[PDB]
């Protein structure tokens, strides 16, 4: 079983490190929280939060990092090797790639202004990666609800309180014009945008957005607040100011009679969006752990040890 503890005898600074080491990242690289609570995700969904994610290439499998969901995507990387080489400086071979991105998240979400808890520990690395099991399970910002939901299910979270919960991710963070493009001027080849996008707002993203513009360009999840994490990203999906549409259908999708009074839920109370989250968050922190004497304690995030 996992526990919080895990770590206050062996290395009880060890999210002390982590913290320090985002806190400092942050002056330089504001979005860099946003990064690592998405890097936590993106290694849950697939095989479990086994930092299987944060390998590198080899000539026997396929590095995560090529997958559709974290290609020219994800990022934070050097960052987590940073903490990670100053947490086997203070504590050698004790902390998992996998427990130390578990605590990032957690840490990354509390200093964006979110809530605090402890995250349990006791996960350790996997020895080797799944690209193909990346490209199969996470879930992508053009998948409808039921869609998102059996991405969920999937992996182990059933509940429609996990994907309502853990959407609200994207209450900071960038996302680039590429995965909108639809929304603003061709929607499910209707020719038309996104009914469900706030015309007023569309507008908006049309001019961040142009036809024909740089795909890469950034935009923020939470037109309200894009750098704290709070329960705003509900208010917008009330309003129709989902971004992406994966966020939208949460609330206007045809099947979200159960998800609706969800998103009103966390719009209206803060303690009850974060309390959901940090449920959610440990849930997804516990897919398919590898605990015990299971994978290794990776030295370097990068690779197999040895
Ligand atoms: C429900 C399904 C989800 C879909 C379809 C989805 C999709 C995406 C997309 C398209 C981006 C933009 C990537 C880019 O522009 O390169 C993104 C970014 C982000 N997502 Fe999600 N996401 C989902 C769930 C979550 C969850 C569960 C979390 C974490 C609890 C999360 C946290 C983030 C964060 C923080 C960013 C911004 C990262 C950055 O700015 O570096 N997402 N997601
Ligand atoms: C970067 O932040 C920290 C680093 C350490 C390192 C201890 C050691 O190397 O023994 C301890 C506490 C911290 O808050
Ligand atoms: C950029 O983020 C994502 C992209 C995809 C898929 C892209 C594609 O199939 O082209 C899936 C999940 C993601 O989180
Ligand atoms: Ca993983
Ligand atoms: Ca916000």
């Amino acid at each position: 079983q996992l526990t919080p503890t895990f770590y206050d005898n062996s290395c009880p600074n060890v999210s002390n490190i982590v913290r320090d080491t985002i806190v400092n990242e942050l002056r330089s690289d504001p979005r860099i929280a946003a990064s690592i609570l998405r890097l936590h995700f993106h290694d849950c969904f697939v095989n479990g939060c086994d930092a299987s994610i944060l390998l590198d290439n080899t000539t026997s499998f396929r590095t995560e990092k090529d997958a559709f969901g974290n290609a020219n995507s994800a990022r934070g990387f050097p960052v987590i090797d940073r903490m990670k080489a100053a947490v086997e400086s203070a504590c050698p071979r004790t902390v998992s790639c996998a427990d130390l991105l578990t605590i990032a998240a957690q840490q990354s979400v509390t200093l964006a202004g979110g809530p605090s808890w402890r995250v349990p520990l006791g996960r350790r690395d996997s020895l080797q990666a799944f690209l193909d099991l990346a490209n199969a399970n996470l879930p992508a910002p053009f998948f409808t609800l039921p869609q998102l939901k059996d991405s969920f299910r999937n992996v182990g979270l059933n509940r429609s309180s996990d994907l309502v919960a853990l959407s609200g991710g994207h209450s900071f963070g960038k996302n680039q014009c590429r995965f909108i493009m639809d929304r603003l001027y061709n929607f499910s080849n209707t020719g038309l945008p996104d009914p469900t996008l706030n015309t007023t707002y569309l507008q908006t993203l049309r001019g961040l957005c142009p036809l024909n513009g740089n795909l890469s360009a950034l935009v923020d999840f939470d037109l309200r607040t894009p750098t704290i994490f709070d329960n705003k990203y509900y208010v917008n999906l009330e309003e129709q100011k989902g971004l992406i549409q994966s966020d939208q259908e949460l609330f206007s999708s045809p099947n979200a009679t159960d998800t609706i009074p969800l998103v009103r839920s966390f719009a209206n109370s803060t303690q009850t969006f974060f309390n959901a989250f940090v449920e959610a968050m440990d849930r997804m922190g516990n897919i398919t752990p590898l605990t015990g004497t299971q994978g290794q304690i990776r030295l370097n995030c990068r690779v197999v040890n040895s």
